[PDB]
């Protein structure tokens, strides 16, 4: 194999240049569904992805599996496998309560609680979004009529105490870790996510574009119950996003 | 004056919810000039504000002084009175040999080596642009015919040893600033300037719109010292597209 | 299912107080059916788990994927879902010359390199193995006949930068990371993998046995390409180990 | 112009050693209005500058303006220009309660609450002023007697946040600098201020001694409102204090 | 004197690879009475010194006198003079409720709260002992049926506020060490002392084994007061498991 | 006894609110000798005490033992018994070649690489000594004659890989401590010892009294080894200037 996870070649990514980077392998083929001549290429561990056409040139949806490794590794060898531009979709919880489920999130540059991102730059370097895959984002989601939140999320490197979150066994998170969540909060920081920071300290370092956006499908912030058409209503949107600002890359 | 360095009041902002931040008190009346009914209101050591008009819409001119202490003042104080947008103007040089002179540079995200942007948010945190600002200076470079690049800026919180310049005559630079010219260059950095990474990040945590934007009035790896007819012009070009962006922020 | 990412509920463990926590979905089904009545139970993304019997005792095996984010994850699930006991099985390669292919190392404790760890407990905190899990590790080593070395072990959050890999096609690796490899080889330190100081330190901070062993596939200076009848059969003496570990833990 | 700012000749200092270093323009003509033949040399965005003599030596009172960089620049091209000592003047507030309003600080050393030392010095080196320098304003302070505390002040790069003022827009300090106000309270420092611990740290580490003095305007510790006389009488006090020192460091 | 502070040659210690390492010089002595042929090598400043043999090989028990910095240079030295092994002995308070005075603590590794031990590794090595030091102590501390805690103690550069004891002058602890008594409580840290973080960290990176054994005669978190025994028939315990441990490491 | 680690009570300090602070056992004694009735009190490792009278006022002599660990139990237990002035005696090498054999150094201030002065205050804070005591230092050093120089000292936590000694046989020095030789001799530093920077900083932030003293015994550049009639006599040479600094301070 070309490449070490991935195993693609230049042509079996058809060139593509551009890529579409869900963090899991059955929104793969979903974002997939959306264009042309689609095929799976190769799933080798959390490496599943698959090829398909917009406005006529191929494209790489690819997923990232968890975090900044998985995706430094995708990433790396997407930049291997010769890709420029980067676009991530996803769902998120909003922290902060100016925010709904159903509302799409807009990143311009993340907060590093990575150690991922720490490898491609020295962390002054912001973790930031490219400004035309941001602006492409923007004029996409409006057009479906998206409620549009232009903002910071913070990138984590672990689920739970990055995103200090007191559900799990400890209910305990480290000194360093507690606090952050109103620290991000009152900052204006809209989400937490795992995966963003290396994406973009990556893309922003090497000539390559990047930028994100996602579905707000519950709130670490809010009360009501979301209706089980949480997921899937909501990341129908964005998907449609994600992909017509892809078409807007080309 | 209701505030503790500038010497305003509310009445003298005449609404203007948005206000133009060069660093030097010369440099601010010019600006204000350009646009309507200029007046001269408070000059206080670095703190020098203009009051003027564009589109029937009243605007400021404020000299936020040289790097982040100077410059967290004066943004404080301003938005303290009432001032929610924030857009730097300037000029500066290129770490990056496809950087010209009379070459503008939009910043979506700072580097943030100030010192003066860590009182803010930490090093995790990005020091960023408000995508509003940064497309109306975009579209405004783009007005202008300017030829422009949009991506990161370095940010130091001293002219020589953060801005790695052994140019000083002690010619020193403790070892964690050593080595960041051909670093932030190959990891994709425009340039080197002292305030943003203050604003931009300080903007980004306080919930206000901050951009930037700045001519280049060197290229300093490039040997070529700039036309003797001056680096001048390449201010006016680039004071032109502040006011330009404003007109589409108001 | 009880959890977030898994899929998996409590039923589904059977008892089962200990599990095993290889890294990829495919690693995972063979271990468990070295084992009793292996039975799958969920593949979701990089966490696939597996049950199967040991002495008449229900175990475990879930894939954790790609570096300490995914690794992080299952872990907290696994023992969200009552697993007290972990054991990571793995290949890598060997970073002191005496280290050779085909040889087994436990470790004690992890080099903290990667930054998911951090989220647990400071770098003044060590990542450490559970005594009683490396007890059973090496005493399994011993009774399978391996050539052992017991040790620390260096984690990165990243297979590149973190790994100190130029190997990467940017070919960087900012600052922080720059040394390491003849640094930590004069330094001790056995190897290299990404989720071992994020998995002990995570375990030792939550009150959890950890312990891990690897398989060593390369001994990465010298220049030997190892047996090209091949690596396999050192993952699967590993996985002896682990099972055999395991049976002595029960 | 020969220096950089300053714009400033070996003879247009007339070869002056020492400096008076106040942060404020208007400071600068009052501290030379007590020593004879006095020229404001040069105005430059914030570099206004005097000369005056002192005991029959030519002597130099400049501005710093605000922080670090503006006073790195002009300590940094002071020492361009030939300057061996400095003593900063000035006014401050009270971070602790023993202390009152008209007293006179002399600073031992400082806290590094800026990044502008942190470019002269690894920030282990000390913010520290010089001996005799210190010796010269207590000796100065005493005979015109003075309540004198000598003791250390805290250096901030940012007026605001760095000082733990919540008066500002946000209301908020950065979680790093939450509860600082009590920390460097019950340490003894004695008060804040911006510019020094950089004119200390690069006056440390050049052969270029430093001192500094200040009158005590306000508390932010205490009740009672001081008359309009605060800033006026203390500060001839203190300017009184800084040219009898000076007159001592010949 | 072949060495610097010890003064011992290499048949002075006649040879021995192997030293027992406690902080006090009385207790050396103690610990060399339960070994033959017993020597007071030397006492220069607090590194007093005994040889005696065990299972008919000479044998070092030297103290370290209080902090890294005495056992670095102890332990330096003794590597200097030819140790390969060391082991700990000495007393403890619990910080840990689940734990009573009269107990045993086997540390796996520590967390290093010196600055002693940040210099001979870079802080992410772990500060850990060795495994067959601490299986010694293991299977040495069941024989004389002690109740053995194995865990992580906290090793720090201060008595008071490196352990957060407020019973001193100040009662005032750095915020930077506040709270990190739960901080490691809770983390299930086992106890606090001031040199094995050093001593676990030189002895990991160099090729030198080490371990460390201590009696519970206090509690940092319980109510009862222990009889006057608490020290001498605890100690007891322990010196002779030290010995012991050290009896099966030959 | 009143404290955990010297020994002493109240009654045996007799008044005494100043100590003499010498590292070793064996210079203690000494120095009480030169005063007036001294008394051995309590010698117990590295902590001995000695009282004795200057001017019919009882002084301490404690020895502080080696580093800052042992350093900050003294200096905390000695204040904890009463005394608020501290004088710490001794001798050193020169880092900086104007400086001599048979050289006093008073320090001002310490670089505060070692560890144990962070237990105090923030590496923002820093190492101060008392304006008080360094002034009658001085003015004992110009008293005796002594050929002095005032300025910062550097202090470690490692006698040898803090003071980057890679004298030790390992010969490492991680990488944070490596270069700070001609660093700090560039930078202004007259000396390297391992007690000033946790002393000094500890009574800064305690509210104490503290000053240094050193005679030089090596200059370590120039390879002139001192006079074979030894370093003995600017041992004698310093141990006055201690002396008849505190005599002024009484």
């Amino acid at each position: 194999s070309d490449v070490f996870h991935l195993g693609l070649t230049k042509n079996d990514l058809q060139g593509a240049t551009l890529a579409i980077v869900p963090g899991d392998p059955q929104r793969v083929e979903k974002i997939a569904k959306l264009m042309d001549n689609p095929v799976h290429l190769a799933s080798h561990r959390e490496f599943t992805s698959w090829r398909a056409e917009l406005d006529g040139k191929a494209v790489i949806v690819c997923s990232t599996g968890i975090g900044g490794p998985s995706t430094s590794i995708a990433v790396e060898e997407l930049a291997q496998l010769g890709v420029r531009t980067f676009l991530r979709i996803g769902t998120t919880g909003a922290i902060q309560p100016h925010i709904n489920v159903g509302d799409v999130l807009v990143t311009t540059a993340a907060v590093r609680l990575d150690g991922a991102s720490l490898h491609f730059a020295p962390m002054e370097f912001p973790a930031v979004a490219d400004f035309s895959c941001t602006t492409a984002l923007v004029n996409a989601a409006k057009s479906v009529g998206a409620t549009t939140h232009i903002g910071i999320t913070a990138s984590s490197d672990t689920f739970y105490p990055g995103q200090e979150r007191y559900d799990t066994f400890s209910g305990r998170v480290v000194r360093h870790f507690k606090g952050s969540m109103e620290e991000w909060q009152s900052m204006g920081v809209m989400n937490y996510e795992m995966e963003s920071a290396t994406l973009l300290t990556m893309c922003a370092s090497q000539g390559l574009r990047a930028g994100m956006v996602a579905g707000v499908i519950v709130n670490r912030t809010q009360q009501e119950i979301p209706n089980e058409e949480t997921m899937k209503a909501t990341e129908s949107h964005a998907v449609k996003i994600v992909v017509e600002a892809a078409r807007h890359l080309l």
